[PDB]
C-alpha cells in the first residue's frame, strides 16, 4: 500500500507491455507510441500476400466497402482482436478503401456524436492497415497533435478514443493526406464498445 | 498571401533514396522534428557492427557493469563497413558525413538505462564551438521488453526494432524547441539492447 507514484493517467484499452504483441499466428511489432491520446505505430501486422488478397477481394466486389466474411477475413480479424485487446465480435469488419491520385480523406473523428443512434454502441478504437506502398503522399495525419504516420505495406496505425476526458478523444481528429503519386490501399477495423456482429 | 522554422531534414515523401539503400519514412512528429525510419541497416550490417564494437576497431568498451554515462560505449575507427554506413546516414541526415562523429556503439544490459538528456552541448563549453545539430539512433538488435527511446516533454516513445532508427534535430532558433528534444533510453527489462548513434556537427568534424 505504497505512496502515489507519478501522475494519475486514464487507463487505455490497448495495454500491451513490451515491444511485441504475440498473436496466435503472427508476432506484431510495437514501433512507436504517442502516449495520450494513445496512438501506436505497429509493424508486421499483415503479410504481403494477405495485403494482396484483401485488395483482390475488394476489387471483385466493386468511399470504400466492407469485405464479405470468409476464412481470410476471420483470420485477420482474430489477429486484429489480439492487437486491439477487444473481441473480434466488436469490430465492424475489414473495410477496404482505395485512394487514387489527388484523393484524400479530410480530417474527422471516427466515433459518433452522442446524439445519434449509432452512439448507443459507439466506436472506441480504430486500426488502419496499409495494404500497399504509396509512391508519395497518403500519410495518416493527426492535425491537433502534429503527428503523421506514413503508409508502409504491412504496417498499421492504432488509436483509441474511449477516454473519460472528452478533450482527449477530440485530440484524435485525423485524416488521410492526399496521394500525390501512385495509389493507396488500406483496411480499417473500427471497434465498438459492445458486440456488433 | 502567407499560408515554422525550417529543418535540416527536409525530405519529401515516403522514402529516402541513398547511394545503396531506400530508407522508409515511417512516422513524423513535426516540431521539434522526430522521424522514425525503416530499412536503415540490414540484419547483417547490424550484426557486424555489434561484432566490430568488441574488436580492436573500437576505441573503448561498449558494455558496462545502472545509469549509462558519456564514457559508456565506443566509437568505431574507420573501415569499409563503417564508411559505407556513414555515407548512407549522411543522405538521411542531409549533412555531409565529415560532420558526423562516427558510429558510436552502446550496449545496455538488464536494468541499465540512459537518463534523459540533451545531445547538444552547453553554449559555455569548448564543444559548442562546433555544436551538435542532430542525432540518428539505430537499433542493432531486438529488445523483448523496455529499451524505448523516450522524449518525456513530448510524451512520445520509439521502441527498439532491429534495422530501424529514430532521427531528431535541435538546430532551431527558438531555444525552447531544442529543449523539447530531451530524451533518454528507458531501462531494458528483458534481454539486451544494442544501438549505433551518429551525432552530427554544424561544421566539419573529421
Ligand atoms: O487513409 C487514411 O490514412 C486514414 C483512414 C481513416 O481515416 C479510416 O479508415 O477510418
Ligand atoms: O538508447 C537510446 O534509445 C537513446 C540513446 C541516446 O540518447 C544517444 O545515443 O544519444
Ligand atoms: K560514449
Amino acid at each position: 500500500n505504497n505512496n502515489q507514484i507519478g501522475e494519475n493517467k486514464e487507463q487505455t484499452i490497448f495495454d500491451h507491455k513490451g515491444n511485441v504483441i504475440k498473436t496466435e499466428d503472427r508476432e506484431i511489432q510495437i514501433i512507436s507510441k504517442f502516449e495520450e491520446p494513445l496512438i501506436v505505430v505497429l509493424g508486421n501486422v499483415l503479410s504481403d500476400e494477405e495485403c494482396d488478397e484483401l485488395i483482390e477481394l475488394s476489387k471483385s466486389k466493386l468511399s470504400g466497402a466492407f469485405l464479405d466474411d470468409n476464412e481470410l477475413t476471420a483470420k485477420i480479424e482474430k489477429r486484429i482482436s489480439s492487437i486491439m485487446n477487444v473481441p473480434a465480435s466488436h469490430g465492424e469488419g475489414l473495410h477496404i478503401l482505395n485512394y487514387e491520385v489527388d484523393q484524400q480523406y479530410k480530417a474527422h473523428y471516427d466515433y459518433f456524436a452522442e446524439h445519434s443512434r449509432s452512439a448507443a454502441n459507439n466506436r472506441i478504437s480504430t486500426l488502419v492497415m496499409y495494404l500497399n506502398d504509396v509512391e508519395e503522399g497518403g500519410e495518416t495525419f493527426f492535425p491537433k497533435l502534429n503527428l503523421s504516420v506514413h503508409p508502409r505495406k504491412g504496417m498499421a496505425v492504432y488509436f483509441e478514443y474511449f477516454y473519460q476526458d472528452q478533450s482527449l478523444n477530440e485530440l484524435t481528429l485525423h485524416g488521410g493526406a492526399p496521394v500525390t503519386k501512385g495509389e493507396k490501399w488500406i483496411a480499417t477495423q473500427w471497434v465498438r464498445r459492445g458486440t456488433y456482429k
